[PDB]
């Protein structure tokens, strides 16, 4: 568990969120109180369960980075439901499941960096032993043309089950091949060496320590958000809509789901419950649900000057990632502050017409606007293209002006 | 083992007030005591009363039951009646509850494999000292004699549409009231002796209204009073590690001492019986969301307050309070 | 993978699709972009996700095969899944499922090609070196040539269970899938929006992880969906894309309309693209030692034919071309065994007897066109 | 192996066992001719060749099925007929695919045991003889005399390879259940003691599976069902179009894949469907072809109606055929010692019968006859037995005496007929 402070953890998510204050001090102090409970003593651990959230806001506003930046800065596990997912069907326990998954996946990215220099050292240490079978000189001479040179070329001898069982059978296929690559047989080094590293690394990771720290991850750290918690609230329709909250009750009651990794404790996990509350209101919530959600915080609408900091505060924001992408072709991309004005009063111009769909108007938008320069930079290789306000008024004024093309364009 | 009094003033120090109810559940859960003492033909012609508790929403229903299971050191597992209506079966009750008392037992072993197994580890070493096929077995031995069970809103399961699907889950609960023997992953179970504990709130039925086999199997019965504003100022302080304690020595992690007037605790305990009022009754649960819309301000600048002492008394709840209680409107998002 | 240029891919695919030019640039773009994120740094590259397309545009004028083409040029897993089959539902995580499974087929059947003359090869070579033991040149080249022309299988088994392993392909599949997959939802204009909307919408709500990225177990290992490109099409004539769900329309960047095809477009498609349906048919008959050859008048009958019945009737596209060469040449391809060696001339005149009275029965154009 | 009989040699085979219907005949003999005219093609153009694919249209009991089986079976092609409507409800459409490849494999597996019959006798025969004398010129002759003789009585004890366990599953996992139980049996012999007669088929069985290798046995099965596999869709016109048309429509686009060609995966291998031929039949009196989904009417090329049944068809159907009803039971009664004749008056009068029944109640097409031929021949064929040494002849008379009674009647005309 990190140390961080609740004004620490804001001003890091300053850099990915663009306002919302309110929601990052809300997600701040649940975060805070993951040190603040270890902190205390037996008994009150227990006692003490976090404390979940639930935002409320039209869409497109940042609920969901929100949580993702969170769960990434505390590096700790994090997956996105759908509430909609239950009503037709698929149990309510797959959250935990998944989740689950998702933090093998996780420590094992995490444990392969740290013991990724010695992996690559065995690879090509076992490729020498091909070269020259027994460092002399002809070893340190092999060894410098592997890293160096592209030789790598070289040759070198070095269950049917229907849509249910596709999670079991996949497990009984990982018994039989643990009661093929030892056989000696013809490889290319290219091919060989990325092959050497999986055995290597293999056998220097623990499966007996990696599962037991992805359970302590999902126990003690564990995230989860829950999308559109809204359309499930009261209104025929109204007993299956209950029917997934009764479900979710003993998710964040805490309880007990077994999972493949083992046997995981949702008491400890997060949760984070995000939805426009525009035909129901929280209040509609079964009594149950209300209690276990007592963190509440409403987000704003963003404005056109939000916009504008979109398009370019937060780290590796669109602009960012679009002038990286065309300098992959030899393309400077610039866009002038008159020219990022007229990108944002074009997404809000589009939202007010047809249907608004939140922040995500600027990525069609932007998209439209730099087709052309996409398809051609490989020709524009070399040069510096300027993006300003004409520029932004050619490509989409003719566009926005047409509400009817502006539904399916845009 | 514990006597019946003696569990009750063990509640006492959870739950506030509902008398009636820890009564009952006292009576169960000493007759498991008193069966084991009887002879062979009697233990198995004994079988435990069960309990249909009835009152309002967030009276503390659920607590009682939760606690009653962590006195006695038993497998515990709730499960709401309208799962049942659409889809999952119903012997997964005993399922989730097998799974349960798996990492019970489990963690027991945890505790005592910190020494021996430690030991020969600096000197793995606990699966050769605890034993799967042991450690397994004795769950089983758990559930079959200390299982409790807690089903809850059973009134809506009540019953010409509706009521044949809603009386159905009351026929196929009824093989595990009655004893029966359900398959786990972990061996074979049975829920002859196993205690089960419905609530309900009985306002649109009437426990008359269950099928008749099944209101057999629910001897005792008992009525939860709803929680009053004097309740509630209990509520805040008397029960060991109340949200008042933890909220207490969750700020003291920072360096921030925090102190609750009398005259404090009582407008705290005013705003929540005003919330259930104005827009929905959701019973005790409402001091939770009141408490951390009224604290947010002083949970995020606790790092900065570190070494002070902040003193909440009437004057500061009416601040932060006051104006949000009076839009009705606004009351349903946030609190 | 593939380091082509947006303008080469279009070119490319000019060999195959006749027309729609901004769909061709739409598919390039996507297609580029792969190559434009391998030479980004660690943190870009999980940043950056592939931009997804929405084609619009009626049946028949070349959306599935603009993406069928797309995905072979680039040697990448391909699917096509209608969106209605999700409307007791199979579940929608069966499009990694299915997609995962062609791969698999896919890079074995390539990497099998790559050992049937690796391993032959091999397996002969061992021969030789019980012929002429060696301590090549001229001594085992005499014995090679007598081996392959003059008159081993236990041999090629040993080889080619060498070269290809099993455990190394599944792994290899794995890397085109999450790199490299191709998936594309046909008909998304129909799952748009009180019942069925909630049936409709719920599909929607089911493909948004697949496009937003999340990992679906299959039987080969763990895969997953976030370098997954995704091509959707539909009419929309009843809906509009602005009528999806917000999270969808934000997972869908590049929106291009496709133009309904003309006449002049339908003789193009006769012979312009490599291998078309009259170079198949030339080639058919072929087998038998029958020359057929189309004339400038004759061609252009055809695609008015299939212009007419695509315009009394129903409109299917360009398929209708397919259906009505079929009824043209029926009776020459059940006679190509008796005319062999004989050369008959497909003209304007050819074309009308054999058409003009069936299109002009709009009730008999039905059944037979 | 794709057959080289020209598209006029294919309708002259049909003729054999179907009757008149020479479109259909012509539309499956271009099919099955384009099979052998992909495969002299370069590389290039073997993949962007596609079958052309055949949609039947006429009423019930033409022959629709019969020229797809009897095509199939010319062909020596995998075959399989599913009903449309299944998918309606449910299953799955790859099973089509599935149910196709499994009677494929069967198909290789009986082939190459026949083909294969003489080399497991070999090893059968010579493991009785590690018996008889255990290790020359007296161990020739043990051989030989064995062949001829009927020595097989005597008892010999021979080394047999001898789980019994069963694992209970719900409905759904009927088929990974059975294929978990062939690990087992994949992961030793007994001694026992047997007959010569009985012990040398058991071991030609245990002999056949070792000498065969399972991966060009199954392997050829999958090039079989890619390269000469044949699938017959029945009453696909009625999976045409709001309330059932969504789940109709649905079933098309589920078939979809099929026909574009796809991946279906199967227990034995993966399967492609790309160059596997489909026939699709139907009765399109109340849709027309037109109402299919545009994308399947473009995988349905080829399009031919077949003409409804005369009453001078159903006369040609009752003797023409090879082994028709009618010569069927010739022979059956040739069993009991009863020789059947049917008169030209008498067959005349079983079609002017059957076609009465189906102008009279429903119209079921060539499918009358055989309930109307048993009514017909109920008191001979009970009465076959004693009636062993005699001639029957079945006149016109001996018709209208047996079924002019039934045929007037319209109300038991639907129960008997
Ligand atoms: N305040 C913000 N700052 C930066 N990006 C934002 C903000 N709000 C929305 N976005 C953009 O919106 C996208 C994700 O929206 P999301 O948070 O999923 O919507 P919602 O909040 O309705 O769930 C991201 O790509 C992000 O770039
Ligand atoms: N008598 C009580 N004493 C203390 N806390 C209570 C009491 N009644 C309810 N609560 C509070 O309500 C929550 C439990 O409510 P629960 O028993 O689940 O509601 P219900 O009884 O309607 O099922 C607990 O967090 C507890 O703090
Ligand atoms: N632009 C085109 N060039 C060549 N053939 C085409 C073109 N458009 C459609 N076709 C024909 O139509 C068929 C593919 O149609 P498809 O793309 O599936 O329809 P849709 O685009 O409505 O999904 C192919 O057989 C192809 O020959
Ligand atoms: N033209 C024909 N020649 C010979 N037999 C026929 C002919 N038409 C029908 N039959 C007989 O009638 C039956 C027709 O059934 P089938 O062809 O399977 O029905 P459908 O074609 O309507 O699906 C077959 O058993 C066949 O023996
Ligand atoms: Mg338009």
């Amino acid at each position: 568990h990190s140390e961080m402070t609740p004004r620490e953890i804001v001003s890091e998510l300053d850099k990915h969120i663009i306002g919302q204050d309110n929601a990052k001090r809300s997600v701040a102090i649940a975060l805070r109180n993951r040190w603040r409970r270890m902190q205390l003593n037996e008994e009150l651990r227990h006692e003490v369960t976090p404390k979940n959230i639930l935002m409320i806001g039209p869409t497109g506003v940042g609920k969901t980075e929100i949580a993702r930046r969170l769960a990434k800065l505390a590096n700790a596990p994090f997956i996105k439901v759908e509430a909609t997912k239950f009503t037709e069907g698929k149990e309510v326990d797959s959250i935990i499941r998944d989740l689950t998954d998702a933090a093998v996946k996780m420590v094992r990215v995490q444990a392969i960096e740290k013991n990724r220099y010695r992996a690559e050292e065995l690879a090509e240490e076992r490729i020498l032993d091909v070269l020259i079978p027994p460092p002399s000189a002809a070893r340190q001479a092999f060894r410098k043309k592997l890293r160096e040179g592209q030789l790598d070329d070289k040759e070198i001898e070095i269950i049917m089950a229907p849509p249910g069982m596709e999670e079991m059978t996949s497990q009984l296929q990982s018994m039989f091949q643990n009661l093929q690559k030892q056989k000696a047989r013809k490889l290319k080094i290219k091919d060989a060496m990325k092959l050497l590293i999986e055995e290597e690394a293999a056998k220097l990771v623990n499966p007996e320590e990696l599962k037991q720290d992805a359970i302590d991850a999902v126990e003690q750290h564990g995230i989860v958000f829950i999308d559109e918690i809204d359309k499930i609230c009261k209104r025929g329709p109204d007993v299956s809509r209950e029917g997934v909250q009764r479900d979710l009750l003993p998710l964040v009651e805490g309880c007990t789901v077994s999972t493949k990794h083992g046997m995981v404790k949702t008491d400890h996990i997060l949760f984070i419950a995000s939805g426009a509350f525009q035909i129901a209101k929280p209040s509609d919530l079964i009594p149950e649900l209300q209690g276990r959600l007592p963190i509440r915080v409403e987000l704003q609408a963003l404005t056109t000057s939000d916009f504008e900091r979109i398009l370019t505060e937060p780290n590796a924001s669109i602009t960012v990632q679009y002038k990286a992408l065309m300098a992959t072709e030899g393309v400077n991309i610039e866009f002038t502050d008159s020219g990022i004005k007229r990108i944002a009063e074009a997404a809000w111009q589009v939202n007010e017409s047809t249907e608004n769909i939140g922040a995500r108007r600027l990525h069609t938008v932007l998209e439209r606007l730099m087709e052309e320069i996409s398809y051609d930079a490989s020709d524009l290789s070399g040069q510096n293209i300027t993006i300003d306000a004409d520029y932004v008024s050619k490509h989409l004024d003719a566009l926005v002006a047409d509400e009817d093309l502006s539904r399916f364009i845009l």
